[PDB]
Parts: C-alpha cells; structure tokens; sequence
C-alpha cells in the first residue's frame, strides 16, 4: 500500500508529497483547501460537483490573497488523472490543498506562487448514518471582521479543531458553534439545517459560515421537492425546539441530529427524504443531476 | 549554501525537513511556533531568553491541545546544538515549529504527538531602525472567544497576514490592529508601547495579545530605569496623540513609530533609551542580565 498524489503537474508517491517546515503555509495558516467526494455506483466512479469545488478553491484563494497558478479546468482534470493513476473503484474523499512551498519567515506573502497537491483517499461514513448527538460548544465561530470565514482557508480551521475536540472530549459526535451574535451557524465541519413547522431553515451566508456545496445541493433539492426553505438566522432556542435538524457536508453527507445538549429530536421525515434523494443523486440515479457527476472511467 | 535543521532529535539538511501536505497542521492551522534571536557580540554568540521562549512554546501547545513530547530543557539544548552544527558566528533568527507529521483528514487531533523542527537563519533588521510608518488596518485582531490569541499558534497568523499585507500594499511598513472592543492592541508581529505625559503604556494581556518576551523585557527595563509603566488599554485617539510610540518583538527589536495614519510622531527620548538599553542587554554588556544570554560556544 502506497498511493499516488498530484503535485504541481506531476504524480508522485504520498511519501514524496511534502512541504518545508519553514513554509509560511505551515507557520502562519496561509493556504486554502477543498473536500470532494467520488462515489462508486457499481458501474462507474463519479466525482460530485468537481468543477464547483475547484472554482470555490480559487475563490478561497482570491479571498485570502493567495495566487493559485492553475485554472478550475486544470484542477478538475488533475483530480480525474489522480484517481485514475491509483485505479480506485470505491468511495473516495479527495483533498486538494494549495500552499506556499518556498521557506519564508516574513509575513509579507505578496507575489508568492501557490503549489497545489491533490490526494485521494478511500473513505466511508464520517458521522453515524442513524444520527449524531451534538453539543453547542464554548468556542464561537471566528468572525468575518477578523478572518475570512467564508473561505476554506487553512488557518481558520484551528477554530474548528477547538470546537470538534471540545464536543468529542465531552462524549458527543459533533460540535455546534454560535457566531459572535449568538446565532447557531455551523458544525465544526458541516452546515446545519433545521425544520420548524414544516419549513426548512438554514443560516444565511452573512451569518459567517462556509458557503457549502452540499448546503447548495440541499437548497436545490428542496426546490425540486417543493419543501419551503428559508435562509434565516437560527437561535439556540429554535434548535432546541426544532421538529428536526441535520448536518450536511461533503464528508458528512446528510446526517440527522438526534440530540442537542441532551434535548432529543426525532430522526425526521424531511431529513430522511433529503438523505435518500441526495444518495440517489450522487449514485447517478437522477437524470436531472447528471451534469454534477464527473465519470472517472 | 545548505544549512542543517533539527528535527525530532536529528540534524538533517533543510531540503530534508519537510512535512506531508496531508498534515492536519498544514490543512487546519494546528501547530505552535517560536521566534528566538541569537546575537553576535564579537566574542560570542548569545541566544536571548532561550528558556523563556521554549517554556512559552510548551504553554502555547498546552493552550491549543497539542502534545509536545520534549521538555523546555531538551528544546533549549536542541537550539544550541543546531546553531553549533552550522557554525554560525553572526546574528540569527531561530524558528522552532511544532506540528503533526502524520497525514490526517480528521479534525479529531486528540492523542497525536507533535514533531518539532528548529531552523536557524542569518537575520539582520526587520523594521527600519530610524522608525516606521504604521496604519491602523481594517482587520480586527482575532478574539479570545474564537481562537486562543495568547498562544503563538500557527493558524492564528492568517489574521496577522491579512493585517501585514494590507498595510504594506497601501505603502506603509507595518499594521496596527484593534481588538473587537476597538482598543489598539498589536502590530502584525509586534507588541506596542506608547508614551503619554512621561508614562509608558502598553495594552494589558487581557486585551487579547501575544504575551511577548520582548514586551516583558521592556517592562523590566522600565523598572530598572525608573520609568513609570502602566499595563492599560489604549485607544486610537491616544495613539494619535502620543508623545512617542514604538513596536517591540523578537524580530522587530525596539523600533520607533514615526507616523501613524499620516499623524507624525517624534523619534522620542524614552524609545531611544529603551532601544539603547535593550541592545546593551542583548550584546552582553549589562551584567545584571547575563542570566538571559545563552552562549553558543
Ligand atoms: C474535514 C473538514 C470538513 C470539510 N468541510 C465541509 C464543511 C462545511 C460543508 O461544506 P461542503 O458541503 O462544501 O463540504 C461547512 N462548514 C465547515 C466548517 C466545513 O468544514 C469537508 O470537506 O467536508
Ligand atoms: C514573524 C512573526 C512575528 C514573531 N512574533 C513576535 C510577535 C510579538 C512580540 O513577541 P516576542 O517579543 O515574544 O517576539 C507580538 N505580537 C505578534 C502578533 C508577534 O508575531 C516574532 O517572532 O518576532
């Protein structure tokens, strides 16, 4: 067992895909990354919303001032080449990461050129498919006036780490974070939805959350299924009182939340319908959505 | 030209001191680092407050939940061995960095063991010794309720990057950041002092700043010199109206601020006295302080 990894145009062994410990990306949290799934349906391997993830990678890089010298098209091709070169025929999580490979102590990162690495890794479920127990954590989500939280920027994730570790140490599966204004915004690595009186609600972008591609997927799904949907701020009380709640994300997929700070919630019907639909979409069984699947072979 | 670098007990070439691009330290800003100077006085090479920096490295790691399997003593010896092994006889900036060397997508970083790398690099002045022009930037310093800013934690520095880049792009030498409550707290990589009516003032730790070892040095210096000193919050207006102001830091040393957002300040007498004293201290000419100098040879 040793898989290949794309790195600035070249396939190398995992063991050779390394960056100097003096990199300002390692020292100062200055890079961007992505999370992309590929699903095996029995007949092919499909990368889900590949192009969308690669355009977001570049939006992230533009947001933080990182120069990524590749286009979204190149990056997309790179993913396909990398999955091929390994001959995977199973569910993958794909990690592109863009970082500075030059050693540099100076915070002045102007004019640097990012490298990109892409790894593909066998991956099953991230959260219990039957539902997870969640805790609102003491750590607040980092705020837009301090760090650009809408970007999937590496240094921001120290915030997600504090959150994730705190919930897990206390026995739970996942953290929920509030923003600076006390609104429910995000799991450590998931966007969040609740259902209240048959309306689906998810915090708006302006609340300071990652603009998740799963989130966006679920918004279209709700459009198709005729489920009324509001992008509206959510408070802790609404979460405690929700008829249902669930997390969404590339790794997380669609996962029900069956407990929040000891308050029990049903594994609910809207969650279930959305989870079933999303599975059909990613496995290639919904014709309308095939433009979002990139065949590897 | 190729220098040696300490890495988990072993001296290796810079080119071999590399970490997998899948490291949660690279992907999620989860590590800690230090900044340590060594000064050449003509007769020896002295590392300044080595032990203090290494104990802070470990406080940082304890703060963010990173397990560093070395003691401050070991880390100190490592620095000396590394400077020796390179045979430097000149001014150095030393970068220890503690990070996770295992590849890992999961945010669950519990139970991991950090590696440490230590590099030493020739280094002269960071900011113009005659004084710098500074701008209060649009980016706020990250807040304690979101990230542990008192630690020298890698992912936090994306905040310092946004600040430093913004000031430099607009033509200035350095950024000043306000905290969430609007108080002047820190440069992108410096603590800040002002002098108002002959009293030296620097923001208190609780304002959300790095507990700088230079800052601490200057507080003792002021004690010795009989300069009244307050650890008190500073507002923008006080900075505009200061009789003098200056930045301090390992890299920065003691640097006057001669302009803030177009408002001119004198290169002042207290700044000068503190800069002259600090130089004498680090070059070994002040007997009282010799316990803070570690001879390399
Ligand atoms: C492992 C870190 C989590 C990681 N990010 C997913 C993620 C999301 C949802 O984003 P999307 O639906 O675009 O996947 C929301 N919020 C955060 C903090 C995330 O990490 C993931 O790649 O799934
Ligand atoms: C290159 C990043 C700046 C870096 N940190 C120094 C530094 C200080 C002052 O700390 P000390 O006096 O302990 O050095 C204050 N504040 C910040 C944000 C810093 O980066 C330095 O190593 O000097």
């Amino acid at each position: 067992g040793s898989m290949k990894v794309w790195l600035d145009g070249r396939l190398v062994d995992e063991e050779e895909a390394k960056v100097t410990v003096l990199s300002p990306s390692l020292n100062y949290g200055f890079g961007v990354f992505e999370g992309i799934r590929a699903y095996w349906n029995g007949e092919n391997l499909y990368v889900f919303r590949l192009r969308d993830h690669m355009e977001r990678l570049l939006r992230s890089a533009k947001i933080i001032g990182l120069d990524v010298p590749y286009t979204a098209e190149e990056l997309s091709k790179a993913v396909v080449e990398t999955v091929r070169a390994n001959g995977f025929k199973e569910d993958l999580y794909i990690r592109p990461v863009a970082y500075i490979s030059k050693p540099q102590i100076s915070l002045d990162v102007r004019g640097l050129q990012a490298s990109v690495a892409i790894a593909a890794i066998p991956f099953g479920k991230y959260l219990k498919v039957e539902g997870v127990r969640a805790a609102v954590v003491s750590w607040r989500r980092v705020h837009t006036s301090m760090m650009p939280v809408m970007a999937k920027a590496t240094g921001i994730y120290l915030n997600s780490i504090m959150a994730a570790v705190e919930a897990r140490a206390r026995g739970y599966d996942e953290a929920i974070m509030l923003n600076a204004e006390g609104k429910v915004v995000e799991g450590s690595g998931e966007n969040i939805f609740i259902v209240r009186r048959g309306v689906l609600m998810t915090p708006p972008l302006e609340d300071g959350i990652l603009e998740g591609i799963t989130r966006e997927t679920v918004i279209s799904i709700a459009g198709d299924l005729g489920i009324p949907l509001l992008e509206k701020s959510i408070t802790r009380e609404e979460l405690y009182a929700a008829d249902e709640a669930f997390f969404v994300g590339t790794a997380a997929e669609i996962t029900p939340i069956i407990e929040i700070d000891g308050r029990v919630l049903q594994r609910g019907p809207i969650t279930q319908k959305i989870a079933e639909t999303y599975r059909r979409i990613v496995l290639g069984k919904e014709e309308k959505y095939l433009p979002w699947l990139t065949p590897v072979y």
